[PDB]
């Protein structure tokens, strides 16, 4: 068990390497949150590039075009992508 | 970087040892929820009980009395827990 123990550092952790005294409230643009994951997963999720699931998720951040979106509304965003590879793996059919 | 890949597991490999071939949709009641994480940190989020930050997010499948929540919702739920508590040790005033 304490398996969310575990991920719930690794949102902490992966933000905290951001800003920890943010002179601003906890604020990231369509970008930031963009290139967060990018940014960490630049060279794997190139292999994701083949699903257009990849997409999917970025319906919520391409929407903030010139908008943001609070933070840890983030961590969802990387299940989005989870599910979709899950169910390749996953699919009696 | 790669922080979010080691997540994207965690979510997976918890949920995995649930069910795989679930006969039935992927669904998981109130107590599913509620259940899986207290069975993870039942001894851990002991030392959280002293914050009420907990019964937070417990508004959201307190909420699913009877009803259920699809699945990935879950891990949000898991970080408005994380924001209580890193707000805690993160606070200037």
């Amino acid at each position: 068990g304490s398996e969310l123990e575990t991920a719930m550092e690794t949102l902490i952790n992966v933000f905290h390497a951001h800003s920890g005294k943010e002179g601003d409230k906890y604020k990231l643009s369509k970008k930031e949150l963009k290139e967060l994951l990018q940014t960490e997963l630049s060279g794997f999720l190139d292999a994701q590039k083949d699903a257009d699931a990849v997409d999917k998720v970025m319906k919520e951040l391409d929407e903030d075009g010139d908008g943001e979106v609070d933070f840890q509304e983030y961590v969802v965003l990387v299940a989005a992508l989870t599910v979709a590879c899950n169910n390749f793996f996953w699919e009696n059919s």
